[PDB]
RNA sequence: GAGGGGCACCACCGGCCCGUCUCGCCCGCCGCGCCGGGGAGGUGGAGCACGAGCGCACGUGUUAGGACCCGAAAGAUGGUGAACUAUGCCUGGGCAGGGCGAAGCCAGAGGAAACUCUGGUGGAGGUCCGUAGCGGUCCUGACGUGCAAAUCGGUCGUCCGACCUGGGUAUAGGGGCGAAAGACUAAUCGAACCAUCUAGUAGCUGGUUCCCUCCGAAGUUUCCCUCAGGAUAGCUGGCG
RNA sequence: UUUAAAUGGGUAAGAAGCCCGGCUCGCUGGCGUGGAGCCGGGGUGGAAUGCGAGUGCCUAGUGGGCCACUUUUGGUAAGCAGAACUGGCGCUGCGGGAUGAACCGAACGCCGGGUUAAGGCGCCCGAUGCCGACGCUCAUCAGACCCCAGAAAAGGUGUU
RNA sequence: GUGGAGCCGCCGCAGGUGCAGAUCUUGGUGGUAGUAGCAAAUAUUCAAACGAGAACUUUGAAGGCCGAAGUGGAGAAGGGUUCCAUGUGAACAGCAGUUGAACAUGGGUCAGUCGGUCCUGAGAGAUGGGCGAGCGCCGUUCCGAAGGGACGGGCGAUGG
RNA sequence: GGCGCCCUGGAAUGGGUUCGCCCCGAGAGAGGGGCCCGUGCCUUGGAAAGCGUCGCGGUUCCGGCGGCGUCCGGUGAGCUCUCGCUGGCCCUUGAAAAUCCGGGGGAGAGGGUGUAAAUCUCGCGCCGGGCCGUACCCAUAUCCGCAGCAGGUCUCCAAGGUGAACAGCCUCUGGCAUGUUGGAACAAUGUAGGUAAGGGAAGUCGGCAAGCCGGAUCCGUAACUUCGGGAUAAGGAUUGGCUCUAAGGGCUGGCAGCCGACUUAGAACUGGUGCGGACCAGGGGAAUCCGACUGUUUAAUUAAAACAAAGCAUCGCGAAGGCCCGCGGCGGGUGUUGACGCGAUGUGAUUUCUGCCCAGUGCUCUGAAUGUCAAAGUGAAGAAAUUCAAUGAAGCGCGGGUAAACGGCGGGAGUAACUAUGACUCUCUUAAGGUAGCCAAAUGCCUCGUCAUCUAAUUAGUGACGCGCAUGAAUGGAUGAACGAGAUUCCCACUGUCCCUACCUACUAUCCAGCGAAACCACAGCCAAGGGAACGGGCUUGGCGGAAUCAGCGGGGAAAGAAGACCCUGUUGAGCUUGACUCUAGUCUGGCACGGUGAAGAGACGUUUUUUCACUGACCCGGUGAGGCGGGGGGGCGAGCCCGAGGGGCUCUCGCUUCUGGCGCCAAGCGCCCGCCCGGCCGGGCGCGACCCGCUCCGGGGACAGUGCCAGGUGGGGAGUUUGACUGGGGCGGUACACCUGUCAAACGGUAACGCAGGUGUCCUAAGGCGAGCUCAGGGAGGACAGAAACCUCCCGUGGAGCAGAAGGGCAAAAGCUCGCUUGAUCUUGAUUUUCAGUACGAAUACAGACCGUGAAAGCGGGGCCUCACGAUCCUUCUGACCUUUUGGGUUUUAAGCAGGAGGUGUCAGAAAAGUUACCACAGGGAUAACUGGCUUGUGGCGGCCAAGCGUUCAUAGCGACGUCGCUUUUUGAUCCUUCGAUGUCGGCUCUUCCUAUCAUUGUGAAGCAGAAUUCGCCAAGCGUUGGAUUGUUCACCCACUAAUAGGGAACGUGAGCUGGGUUUAGACCGUCGUGAGACAGGUUAGUUUUACCCUACUGAUGAUGUGUUGUUGCCAUGGUAAUCCUGCUCAGUACGAGAGGAACCGCAGGUUCAGACAUUUGGUGUAUGUGCUUGGCUGAGGAGCCAAUGGGGCGAAGCUA
């Protein structure tokens, strides 16, 4: 009769994001005249760190061609750079490391980062760290270029979507062991009120689908239907399959 | 002695009206018909057979209403609470002394070399002993109309850490929050608290207030989701 | 089960009966047959005992019962479970059974005299304080009054 | 006998119509009973003074405790006059009280520079807009003609 | 003090440096500067004030008057605070704004000169600064807890000694009156603190509780191991006081001279072997089970093995998405996000492994493969309502995948040269048959398994074994260091836990002065038996019965607390669960709308359907301060291109920013035009620089998505409700729930029980009807095969056969067999019977009016030879009349009626219905279980009577079959009387009494009694009937001692006497069971045990009545009563006896249990606080003392005491 845990995730109470110390969105900057067409010129000037990202920044200053102004951006840091050094932005910007340029002018793998999904998005795939896309096969007459996304799977995009060119920073990270229970509270503090997961055996039958019973067992299947509703779907949402895997996925 | 007329009422026979049923023939014409009416028998009706009702009052019985009085566990509607406590977040404050001695470093010694050994230095750790703090194992100690609607005395657990804590702030009742004990949400929690619906319902417990006179029971029948209850016949009293 | 009680159940013991003559009928049919009904007429003393009866309306409470002879079912048995007939208790005091729901007598307005019922009469405690009658019995565990509240098989050259 | 201003009989009428009980309701009073009790944190003593009156007030003297993570010195929240003086001893302080945070009368809190005031934090909340039968809610940059100001530069009026 | 500041100059034989590091050709060292903090010192303030001290005036303001002083040094791992310098740790990076300031730019502005402007973050001077808070407490008395409440409640400041120390103990500054009272006494019982001879767990469920060990220095340390640990392992040695010695630093001079720190080591002397002297402070070892650890957890009964955790897996998702919220919006959360991410689960570090199953239940994927399946639409028939037909969404069904999804892992056959088992082979159920491992496990019923080992003795522990009721692999299996306020077993050490208690101390209790309640209370309060609601205080019969009281005490008041939490009932609830009943949010699909423009393709019959592409304008999503979009031309250094002459433009290109941590705006210039200069000077204006036109801001989707509405799926996510009755309590079982036969049943009828013996929910077109002819079961005697049984014949044959089935009744030219016809098993109205209320249904009887059958006819027949074989209202369906009504009147369809058949209610006079609760709640019930008590005694026990036997012989010394009669209430039942507004439920411990059915002790009788020893009876309950191991045990079983280790009762004596082991709440684990929640006298673990001050009883203490008062000395009525058992020597190795063996009485020495006392002796105790020893602190030191809740410790009188 009382609701579950995962159903007052969505209230956003204590659920919420831990979002005071973080430093800003990390966002491509806009696309308007220079980038249609030309480049534009930039400087890095610090790499920065998000609380509960793995990846760091680059807060690169820009020069603002209509106003007298300089304004600054938040990059994803690309993996290589370095503070004081030009950051080239447009459709005639050269290929280097992180430089942010069309995925349609780029050749046929090259690796990419921070890519948009929708042209102007300012930068939605492949960003976390130590994450990147590949980009093949341009189709010029009706011009959309297709990607491959971080988990192998491809996708078919816009070919005037924007995209810096490199691989995200900070990675390697999840080779590391948490290695105690104290240094995973410190991680999901910069994060969320999530960490400390009951599992829903272990809990009564008014809090889980799953908990009761004299013994710690589940008693029903824990594969459940995908138009189950709110409050019922714990375990195995709509598993195609179950057990230890074999092969590599073998479903497209 | 006998005879006669017989009230009311009771029993019986006969008749009458309405519905139906069988059997049968006749009659009438604001128009001759897939019309109207009648007969003789048997049956169904809360009927007729020279009317007794109405209004008013009182008494008894039963029913619907708070319904002789008091009593639930509930259900619903609309509100008030996070001053305790649960968890986030904001901004502050707090934690003696010792023990072990990781990485780094320095010298010396062995050795043909590869390298090994030794002494320092160094001070790491959800590291150990252990104050303040935070807890609350054992005595199954004291207290148990207590100092106290949970306290005390030793003893004990942990004290750089998933640590302890103040004020600010957020989440609210089939909701919240929960390192999960159905724990905690203002001494209230396997669904809070306030007011209303509400005098909710009870075949179930308790109670039910003056005197004398007369009569005086039953616990059995049949039916019931009936078996601690009713209805029905018996038993009773009252009126005639 | 041939036979077959006791106890028991129905019915009859009159005028609403008995008899005679006549009329109706569409029933019955050899028949003025049969049977029903109907009218008129003739004569009342028809077992014992006891009692005044008939009928209608309204109607409360009750719908857990229990007990004892007798007869019975289940049970080793039960202050057990279940029936039959009658009485009682519940609703009921009183005399007695010391005691008591139901045993035995007897049912009850308020009192005086008398007499009894069941039971009794050494003393509690009313009444044997009779010159009561005949026998039986000795217990180092005597006996002592329906229900009823304690005993059996077996045995004694104990006594009659 | 107390009491000090109303009351009753009869014939009819009408009821919130008579108590011993409901772990009844409210109020009062017992017995228990001058009883249980006034036992956590080492401790009091002598003299004096004022007074009707002193184990407890004050003052001196001795002896002790706390022992600087204090029984010491100041604060925050909370309280609200409890602070201070004099008077009082009815009640209250669970013995007493000549004492008090009690009662009675009268005093006391002074700021440019101590804080509030100001800023924003998590967050809270209008307007535009949206939703909604509606009280209203969502929402905080989102679907908004969301600048009322100006170093300036010039015209036009207008004034010392 | 700091500097990641400068200049000179260049370093290697590398140097400078720190406690550590670190720094250097990107400039070290060295030399000379610069800057920042200066909270320190000096000075102004400022000595005039402050304080200390010595005076002197002033009665009263006096912030009186005055003298002198307020001075030199040292030191430090010191404490506290601040400033700084450098490191480390992070999958953790540790706030915003208000304000304030520097810098860059240079639009402007300024006096224009032999004088002063604009400006000034410089030095002084003037004016103003409103509003509100401001006392005090801040806590064992100002706050919260009902209060002056051992509780709670945020901070800062903090001295001397001892010492590692903000420990403990002692003192100073500053506080206080011992915590809401004083006095006297020093009994019990308590609470808190000690101590104990000898023994050392013998106590106990358990070593619970207490005690040991404890600091530091010097040695010395194992198994095991994840190599880090373990580890303060373990096991030793030492420690004082006093003298000394040796070592450990600073600064001044040209290697020496003056001052400072408390450490370390070594030796001597010394004391009654005493030294961490108080205080502070690790008991250890060997093992097993579980959890890796640290963490966390039910505030107020559980701290754990639970939860969490790192690690390991699996799952969903590329954003119009996934998972959630929301009454609502394209509203919110994850998301200031983007697969190294988010969401959803399970297992639980490491190591080592992950077996076999896709049948089931889920989950998931697919081909115009196909069964089923809604609205809308399509077609047909009809006058229409309406009806039918075909087509076919998702889902289901079919097929595939998936077990680190829920989960499951059994049998049965054959088969090896003793037997056994089965490597092997073959199959069933149901897909597979339990692999590796592991085990009587926290998982094994039987079971206290068997076997080793530990003990004198072990239901314990450990190690094995393993067809294992019911082990098993992420339901995770097995190991395994470290760590557990976890569970258990042993060993050492230690001890009053125990033998077995004793004594001392504080605080009470006790008495007094003051002050003073509450629970509770029908009336009350001495018993034995009887009866009684079966356990009285009162009642009956007995015993008996003096005031008034005090300190205790726990037998009784079935003592108080509470309308039993168990159990049952209720047509009372609630929490959860699901393959319950009924729905619901949500979501997946189809339709119609919003919803437009075009093209192409296809399926069926111009008609209809469907698909894919293109469009954009609705609609939607991004982005932006809606900042350059689309077409068109300006420019060749680029193409000079189809050809070629000076060039032409089928086809064309874009542009001006890319070695570097710099700057970039507010227009230059050119052309025109005005007022201003007489063909020249000021101040303004416009354009080109900066192309033109145009209808979405730019991109991305797009007639889809989305939304409104309806139809169908799915939907315990959520809501509502239900869960039969009877019942020797309930459940399970059964159906005695509707019905029929025989009996019970007691000779009319009626009659109960979960009484007995059975039966029914059908069967039958003949097994209904009628007529005719016939005789059955069985037997005898004959007949080819032919027999017990074949068919044929004759005789006998009263029902011994048959009649559909259960019984009972009935029946012979029959009611049975065979045959011939038939449909009366049809239509219709009443009455009667049966059950019964004298209602209904069902069944039946007698008719009557029809139409029929059969028979020659009489007749018989409206179901079955009789007794059973079945079913309301409402609804539905069919039939019946040339019927009645269909609402203003007609016609027609339909609908409604009337009449009677059917489609059901078996809980059968008829609801529509799954669990679970140990998290539980209410109303009740002793109408009703679990406990005692009561009736009963089957059963358990203990006895007799008879005597076939046994006993060499010999029934009865001792036994005794086949029987048979009893007792007892310590067995277990049976029953259900008392108790449900409560009688506290096992065992042990402690303690008193009672019984006898006698184990021992006294006196005896009988043996198959030689003696010794046994055995069986008698009077007899006087006096005894132990110490232990395993176990919660009662019970058991074993070791040992003994005269003997007999059995019982007292509300299964005894919880305001205890304990809490077991059982029996709530947490957790395992096994089996169930889909699940959950269940299991199956196992394991952790789990609040309240009150006497009342009345009596008992125990002690005053006293009361009576004697005139009072005293001394006495008597005894009555009541209590207490002693017991063994051993040794003697008798004696004698009697007796073949021997072996082997008595007793008298006497004598002790002892055991028990009872009464006592302190000479010896132990304990000890606060004579007696005496000296001693640790830290304190009184200036000595001397003498004090404090440390009794500072410790050695001896100790008296007194108590074994
Ligand atoms: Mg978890
Ligand atoms: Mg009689």
């Amino acid at each position: 009769g009382r609701v579950i845990r995962g159903q007052r995730k969505g209230a956003g109470s204590v659920f919420r994001a831990h979002v005071k110390h973080r430093k800003g969105a990390a966002r491509l900057r806009a696309v308007d005249f220079a980038e249609r067409h030309g480049y534009i010129k930039g400087i890095v000037k610090d790499i920065i760190h998000d609380p509960g990202r793995g990846a760091p920044l680059a807060k690169v200053v820009f020069r603002d061609p209509y106003r007298f102004k300089k304004r600054t951006e938040l990059f994803i840091a690309a993996e290589g750079i370095h503070t004081g050094q030009f950051v080239y932005c447009g459709k005639k910007a050269q290929l280097n490391i992180g430089n942010v340029l069309p995925v349609g002018t780029m050749p046929e793998g090259t690796i990419v980062c921070c890519l948009e999904e929708k042209p102007g998005d300012r930068g939605k795939l492949a960003r976390a760290s130590g994450n990147y896309a590949t980009v093949i096969s341009h189709n010029p007459e009706t011009k959309k270029t297709r990607v491959k996304l971080p988990s192998g799977s491809k996708k078919v995009i816009s070919s005037a979507n924007r995209a810096v060119v490199g691989v995200v920073a900070g990675g390697g990270r999840i080779d590391k062991p948490i290695l105690k229970a104290g240094r995973a509270y410190h991680k999901y503090k910069a994060k969320r009120n999530c960490w400390p997961r009951v599992r829903g055996v272990a809990m009564n039958p008014v809090e889980h689908p799953f908990g009761g019973g004299n013994h710690q067992h589940i008693g029903k299947p824990s594969t459940i239907r995908r138009d189950a509703p709110a409050g019922r779907k714990v375990g195995l949402i709509a598993a195609r399959r179950t057990g230890r895997l074999r092969g590599t996925k073998t479903v497209q």
